[PDB]
């Protein structure tokens, strides 16, 4: 609503396809807009994403029911077809509903088992995820995490690597290996790419090789390679509004399928360790570079500074300060 | 208080008389103003309705006591008489209190077992309720319902009749039978009147005839509604009264009267409760929370909305800007 | 931070010294600023009081860990020494931390068993409390009371004497005439003359600390009432109480104070508006002769230029 056109015109994940099943009604919130998500009882029916608002008298359509490939609002029973047009008004069953009688519909695309939404007119496509079609990679999904922090602070914390030995001790690092190597960062028209850097953990030694790339500011493609196992993930942040976010991960890996529950637990521990910091930080919104006291930057922050720099040019004013 | 003068100079119910016993101290809220209502320990004492504020040091007078026909603020024990004029300060008991030690008082009338209050000069009368004095009619009162919606939304839902087959399915209709007949709506000198309209009720007792309900209602005031319901062998009338707490919050009460057997009173209360709670579910979710008058897309109107539309037009005529958008 | 300079440059109690143990990290809130209060593990190490803020990425340092005379940010492990200078950045262990890597520190002193804080520059000293040096007097501390009231309303209720017979009936008065009162506002601050209740008087050298004296037919009890201004609309109340009667009456003294206190708090929580009205709920305050001390306090605050927590 008060978000910049550059965010309104991008794709974001609002749900996993698994939490929307045939006949269901679910709700989401994206950039200050309340959304209703529904499908027909039909197997493989498409997913509609609309503003959660019946235009007759302002009741949430989410409180309605799916019946006969239509969503029926629960106040006066108007029925809206899959295109959002009202097709039956029960008070006047032979009146053709006025043209006005139409739900606000949004672009929706199902990809990687994720439900993607764009509130405006999409200028880019949904980010790539090459491993999706690779049969030697297994896949899994975290649950969704509600976070009381800017979406841009969520991504800022995910781009920050020097904190691993301190809040992620025992999984991504340890206090006896806290020094950070030179980090190569490039911001270009592709997006922000951080070059391969090395993580101490639990083939030369107890370390891993990681890189990541952001084609868009709220979706991150990460890669980590162990001795004989590669894991990749798509991290994707729902910007609920300027101060609140949903975090989800799609995770694929080419090692044993027995690692799934271990990966799920590792992510849950790391995410919760991050949330404790994120909820604590002030200000709530992500501070941008100088064009309480101003944020200080040392060399291991060069990727975080590049992110703030990239947001400034991108003209992001929403959820930042 | 940002309430329009139209609203300020009208009467509203803030309590049931039977809940304000002699010697009692009650609180309420009306149009953004906090109120204290207190009575003398004497039988048949009048009710005083004042702003709940001691102007000495800003404590609520409702936290004090009633004694010797005065309200006493507990902080320093200043004593306020029926007219609000403080008559004694215990720290200087032979001194005459300053003339500014005066409670802000309001107009109060008891009518139909209800406490009516006007925070400004009461232009209008309390609405009529002709069957009050008719001894063929028994009386009962619902509980009060605190509702997180604008008072004008609460009343607009009350005027809406096309929602009966959906959120009142099982008692005021069914989805299958949902067509609405065209309605007659008048907005004259008498306020807003909806003419007689048939209501298809849902079958409960199969030994009995279909009820075949006929209703009409009038609003002389925008937050008080008089409804008349002719049944199979029973007339029921009700005065529906909406207290405007502020622009976004309301209290709903009904005074119900009927000329059938007095044994139905539990029946009637339970049936009103079930339909009120289904309306409150809808009212609590509606957006925007203030009532739109004639971000979010504007409201749509179809012919079934004739009554509602007339209500919104009436509110603009009256100049209502409080609780509306 | 939006607080007036005259308030910035005075001392306030934020804690009891016994709650600041070696190695500990605690928090407080003062004039809208959030504070961290910690000590090294060395016996007789001093108390540091900083703004609870890591300047790197805005994390509360009070979520950190005290190590080797340093406070360690939990997020990237930066270590701050007892002067609040960042001594170590673990990602660059061979690098001199830059000058801006520096905690905002404040003045702190211990006195009367309390932790006193000045967020600005200390011109006056911590108020006097003569009986502290008098070993004929035993001492005791109430618990702290968090109050949803302006600190100046809290103190105003403490300088109103006419309400004793009404909300404190049974301990402090009985239902009520008030004697002519003596109030003296000069350099010494605000002083109220000896008055019978039992004979009481009190002094405020500063606007949020009060020294009160009560003499009974057998003993003298004094107390230092020190209110913490958390913000414009919130206060912490504490009392240090000293008496020269038997040491066995500590229980009952503390029960009496707790009893009257909660009685005062019932009133304070209900008062409107929240902030104390100075002399200039919709209607204006009215004053009668027994308000002479509370009138003097409002006058004193406006001559001082207090705008925070008032009207
Ligand atoms: S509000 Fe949706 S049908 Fe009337
Ligand atoms: S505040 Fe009511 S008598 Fe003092
Ligand atoms: S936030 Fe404190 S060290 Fe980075
Ligand atoms: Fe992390
Ligand atoms: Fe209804
Ligand atoms: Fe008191």
């Amino acid at each position: 609503t008060t978000a910049d056109l550059i965010l309104i015109n991008n794709w974001y994940v609002v749900a996993k396809v698994e939490d929307c099943r045939p006949g269901s009604i679910t709700t989401a919130h994206l950039l200050g807009v309340k959304l209703v998500l529904w499908r027909s009882h039909e197997q493989n029916s498409p997913i509609q994403v609309w503003q959660d608002y019946c235009p007759h008298r302002g009741v949430p359509l989410s409180m309605g029911e799916v019946a006969n490939n239509t969503l029926v609002c629960p106040y006066h029973g108007w029925r809206y077809n899959q295109a959002g047009k009202c097709v039956q008004i029960p008070a006047h069953p032979d009146m053709v509903p006025p043209a006005s009688a139409q739900a606000k519909t949004y672009h929706c695309q199902e990809r990687y088992g994720l439900v993607w939404v764009c509130l405006g007119n999409p200028v880019n496509d949904i980010p790539s995820f090459p491993e999706w079609d690779d049969p030697n990679y297994h896949k899994t999904y975290t649950k969704s995490y509600l976070i009381q922090a800017s979406p841009f602070r969520v991504m800022d914390n995910s781009i920050d690597v020097s904190h691993f030995p301190f809040i992620h001790e025992g999984i991504l690092g340890d206090r006896n290996h806290a020094e950070v190597e030179d980090l190569e960062v490039k911001v270009d028209k592709d997006g922000l790419t951080m070059g391969k850097y090395q993580v101490h953990t639990s083939t030369k030694d107890d370390s891993m090789v990681n890189w990541f790339r952001l084609s868009h500011p709220l979706c991150q493609y990460c890669s980590t390679e162990a001795s004989e196992m590669r894991t990749v993930d798509l991290m994707v942040v729902t910007p609920i509004d300027e101060d609140n976010s949903v975090l989800r991960y799609l995770i694929m890996w080419n090692g044993s399928k027995t690692l799934e529950s271990k990966i799920l637990a590792d992510y849950d521990q790391v995410i919760e360790e991050d949330i404790r910091i994120l909820h604590s930080q002030q200000p709530t919104r992500l501070p941008l570079l100088s064009p309480l006291p101003q944020e200080i930057h040392v060399p291991s922050d060069r990727c975080t500074v590049a992110y703030r720099r990239w947001l400034k040019e991108l003209g992001v004013t929403y959820g930042v300060c």
